[PDB]
C-alpha cells in the first residue's frame, strides 16, 4: 500500500529501503546545506547503479548517469550551471526523483532538471550518499523521504 | 505533468496552490518542533487544512493534546462540522521521532489516507470532493506542538 518512510543518510554511507521504490513512486533527498564531491544514488538489488547524480562544482555541471555492478559507467546526460536549478532556494535543497518506469525524471526543488531515459531498469533496493564522508555542497546528513506503492 | 512545490506556511497563515492537489497527488507537511503536552492549558491549536477553491473543508487536522486525540473532519462552506473521526493517543503516532514531525496526506479519490512520520493513522473517507486549491496551518498565532512555521511539499501530476 501507499506509504511513506524516513532515512538518514550521513555522507559516505548507503541505507537498504524498507519499501522498494518501483514504477510510480518518488523519493526526495533533503540536504540542511547548500554551499555551490557530493552525489546521490538509486541502487538495484544486485548493486547496479539504477541513477547516479553528480554535481560538478568545479565545472558547475550536474551529471546523470548509470553503471553495471560489473560494468563502467555508461553515457552519461548533463545539466548546465548548477546555480541556476537551485536558483529560488538559499542555505538548503531538495532533491526529488520520479520513477517512471521507461524514465527518472529528476527535480530540484520545485524545477525538473532532466528526464532521464533509463540505461538500466529495475527496482530501487537501496540508496547511498556520498560527498565522501567530506560533506561538500550538502549537509553532512541528508533525510531521504520515499513515497512508495503508488501505482 | 508531475511536479513539486514548496510552501512556507506560517501559524495562523494560509497559501494558495500552484498546482491544484487532485486524486492521486500527495502533500506533506514538516514541522521543526515537536512538543505534545498541555503546554499553557488550551491543546487545541495544532491543525492542517487541506482547502476546496470554494471555502470548504476539505480535510481539517486537529491534534488535541489534552484530550490525548487526533481528530479528522470536513466542513461545507456555508455549514457546520460534519461526522467527525478520531484517533486516540496522540504521541505513540510520532513515536520514533522526536523534536520534529511529519503530516502526509494522499488524496486518493474516495478517501484521504493520513500518515504521521511513517504511520497510517486514517484512511478517512471524504465528506467532501472536490480538488485542494489551498492549505493552512494554524496555531493561530501561538506555536501549539509544531514549529511556527510548516514547510509544505506537494507531488502533482502523479496519476
Amino acid at each position: 500500500m501507499q506509504g511513506v518512510n524516513i532515512y538518514n543518510i550521513s555522507a559516505g554511507t548507503s541505507v537498504d529501503l524498507a519499501a522498494p521504490v518501483t514504477t510510480g513512486d518518488i523519493v526526495t533527498f533533503f540536504s540542511s546545506a547548500l554551499n555551490l564531491n557530493t552525489t546521490l544514488n538509486l541502487f538495484a538489488e544486485n548493486g547496479a547503479y539504477l541513477l547516479h547524480i553528480a554535481f560538478r562544482l568545479q565545472e558547475n555541471v550536474i551529471i546523470f548517469n548509470s553503471r553495471q555492478p560489473d560494468g563502467p559507467w555508461l553515457v552519461e546526460q548533463r545539466v548546465s550551471d548548477v546555480a541556476n536549478q537551485f536558483a529560488g532556494i538559499d542555505g538548503k535543497a531538495m532533491v526529488t526523483v520520479f520513477d517512471h518506469g521507461d524514465k527518472y525524471q529528476v527535480v530540484i526543488n520545485e524545477k525538473t532538471v532532466i528526464q532521464y531515459t533509463k540505461q538500466i531498469s529495475g527496482l530501487t533496493s537501496s540508496l547511498s550518499y556520498n560527498a565522501t564522508e567530506e560533506t561538500s555542497g550538502f549537509s553532512t546528513v541528508v533525510e531521504a523521504v520515499t513515497y512508495t506503492g503508488l501505482a
